[PDB]
């Protein structure tokens, strides 16, 4: 199927998702009032995103996998352009997540049933300490004032958590131990988690909310999934995005059931 990348911001919210689809990426943004096409038009076959607002300007970073490389793409007001970030992959699936306003990146990447991890603090990139197995990863993190708290979901027999509290990575109280795909996203200081897998054209979902895992309401066909969220003061917000084939549907979470979206690829 082809394959999403989600990421939104302020409370409106604005979205952008990025679809790869026969080695090409391309953008639907919505700003409240409609779906629409972005300039984004990159080469790749697997896409993941992050961003980070500075006062009220959005700063977008695509990494997009071709073979033996991952590119970041950059968007800071005034076009995309190519980020410092370089690898070196085997034909390659990313997650990446940031924090701050710097801000610091973590991107990992599953190349060939090893999770490896490209860390950015504002200087330059430097391979990170993590390294784990896994075909599949998606990550989520938050701030708690300050320290930085990571969540990586790696997909191998098992689907494990690796947690990171600033000074050491372990196995999280999430495992619900073939071929997931995982999405993730979190909200708060607790935090909320939501993890989405699409596993056998099933997505379903994981749910923490600071007390202990269970199985969450949402359960929709597809073979790819990605999400992002958004609180608005104490209402959290999420849209899930489902693909089969060239099919992409929209479940949104507003506070009363899951309802499909208005988004089209168009
Ligand atoms: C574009 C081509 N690439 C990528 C392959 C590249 C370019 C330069 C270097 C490179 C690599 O590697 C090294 C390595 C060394 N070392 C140890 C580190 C051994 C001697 C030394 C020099 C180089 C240098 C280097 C040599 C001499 C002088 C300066 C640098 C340098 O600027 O370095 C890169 C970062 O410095 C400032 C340039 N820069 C890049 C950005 C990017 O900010 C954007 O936004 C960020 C948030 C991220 O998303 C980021 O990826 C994105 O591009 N901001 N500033
Ligand atoms: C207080 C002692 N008792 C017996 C009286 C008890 C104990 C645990 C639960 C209990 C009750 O109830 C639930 C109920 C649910 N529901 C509501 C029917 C969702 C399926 C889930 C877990 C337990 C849980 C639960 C089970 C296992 C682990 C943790 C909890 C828990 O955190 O327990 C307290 C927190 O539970 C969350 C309550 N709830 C409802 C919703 C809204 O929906 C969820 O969140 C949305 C944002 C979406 O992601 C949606 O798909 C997802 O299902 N969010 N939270």
């Amino acid at each position: 199927s082809v394959q999403t990348a989600a990421t939104s911001w302020g409370t409106v919210p604005s979205i952008a998702v990025y679809t790869a689809n026969n080695g090409k990426i391309t953008e639907r943004c919505w700003d409240g009032k409609g779906w629409y096409t972005g300039a984004f038009n990159e080469p790749g076959d697997n896409v993941s995103v992050t961003s980070w607002l500075v006062g009220s300007a959005i700063h977008i970073r695509v990494y997009a996998s071709t073979g033996t490389t991952t590119t970041e793409w950059c968007w800071d007001g005034n076009g995309w352009t190519k980020g410092a970030y370089t690898s070196s992959t085997v034909p390659d699936q990313t997650a990446a997540t940031s924090w701050g306003t710097v801000p610091s990146i973590a991107v990992y990447t599953a190349n060939n049933g090893k999770i490896t991890e490209r860390c950015w603090d504002g200087k330059g990139w430097y391979t990170g300490a993590f390294n784990e197995p896994g075909d599949n990863v998606s990550v989520t993190s938050w701030l708690v004032g300050s320290a930085i708290h990571i969540a990586v979901y790696a997909s191998t027999t098992t689907t494990t958590e690796w947690c990171w509290d600033g000074n050491g990575w372990t196995k999280g109280a999430y495992t619900s131990s073939p071929g997931d795909q995982t999405a993730a996203t979190s909200w708060g200081t607790v935090p909320s988690i939501r993890v989405y897998t699409a596993n056998n054209g099933k997505i379903t979902e994981r749910c923490w909310d600071g007390k202990g895992w269970y199985t969450g309401a949402f359960n929709e066909p597809g073979d790819n999934v990605s999400v992002t969220s958004w609180l608005v003061g104490s209402a959290i917000h999420i849209a899930v995005y489902a693909s089969t084939g060239t099919t992409t549907t929209e479940w949104c979470w507003d506070g009363n059931g899951w309802t499909k979206g208005a988004y089209t690829a168009t």
